[PDB]
């Protein structure tokens, strides 16, 4: 398109 | 489209 | 379309 | 009260 | 109270 | 068995 | 038996 | 509380 | 068995 944003993610967090 | 975002996310978290 | 958001999210949480 | 426990878990396990 | 646990988690496994 | 194979797997994958 | 084959798979993904 | 455990926790293991 | 293989794998990939 003109202004894309493409996000990929995957995390693994030990507790907030 | 013009404007696009594309959004792709998965994740394991110990506990909020 | 003009300004298309396409979110995709699947997680596991350890507990909230 | 007065001894608790509280335990929240979500797994993903490939095969046992 | 007065002897709390609290335990949160969450776990990919490969395999057991 | 003779040509045993085995396997396990788990994933978390950001996006495809 | 002769040829086995065992597949255990579990995944969670963050959009195709 | 009086003796508090706050455990959390998230895991990858390539297999067992 | 004979040939055996046995495979266990877990993974966190960022997006493909």
């Amino acid at each position: 398109g003109l202004f894309d944003i493409i996000k990929k993610v995957a995390s693994v967090i030990g507790g907030l």
